[PDB]
């Protein structure tokens, strides 16, 4: 189905996110914002609906995904909560941008037909 395979290249491409050659900015998005330990005591008022790699990862897994675009959904809100939350000049921003650009290169790729 044109469905399975959109799938399997959302797999792929979170992979590909979570694979070594991209740790140096994908490593703060592996796992969910771990807001106790950084003291980010506003976090949870500014950020409705958080998301990471891991929760995307253990989605796909459970098939809660339809299509590529609802995975594509939750890839986008991880990179919007970075923007939303934290300072433009946020070292964490620099690397969200970098991830996302692998991200984009390769959805962009996502087969057609
Ligand atoms: C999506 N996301 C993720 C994180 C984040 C998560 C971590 N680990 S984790 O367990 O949570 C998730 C996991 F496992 F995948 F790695 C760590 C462990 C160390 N750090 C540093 C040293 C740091 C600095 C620069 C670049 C990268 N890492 C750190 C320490 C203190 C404060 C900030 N940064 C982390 C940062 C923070 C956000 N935002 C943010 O830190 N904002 C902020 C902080 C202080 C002042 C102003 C700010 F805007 C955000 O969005």
């Amino acid at each position: 189905s044109k469905v399975s395979e959109q799938l399997k290249c959302c797999s792929g491409i979170l992979k590909e996110m979570f694979a070594k050659k991209h740790a140096a900015y994908a490593w703060p998005f592996y796992k969910p914002v771990d807001v106790e330990a950084l003291g980010l005591h506003d976090y949870c008022d500014i950020i409705k609906h958080p998301m990471d790699m891991s929760t995307i990862k253990s989605k796909l897994e459970a098939r809660e995904y339809r299509d590529a675009q609802e995975f594509g959904a939750d890839v986008r809100l991880m990179f919007s909560n970075c923007y939303k939350y934290n300072p433009p000049d946020h070292e964490v921003v620099a690397m969200a941008r970098k991830l996302q650009d692998v991200f984009e290169m390769r959805f962009a790729k996502m087969p057609d037909e």
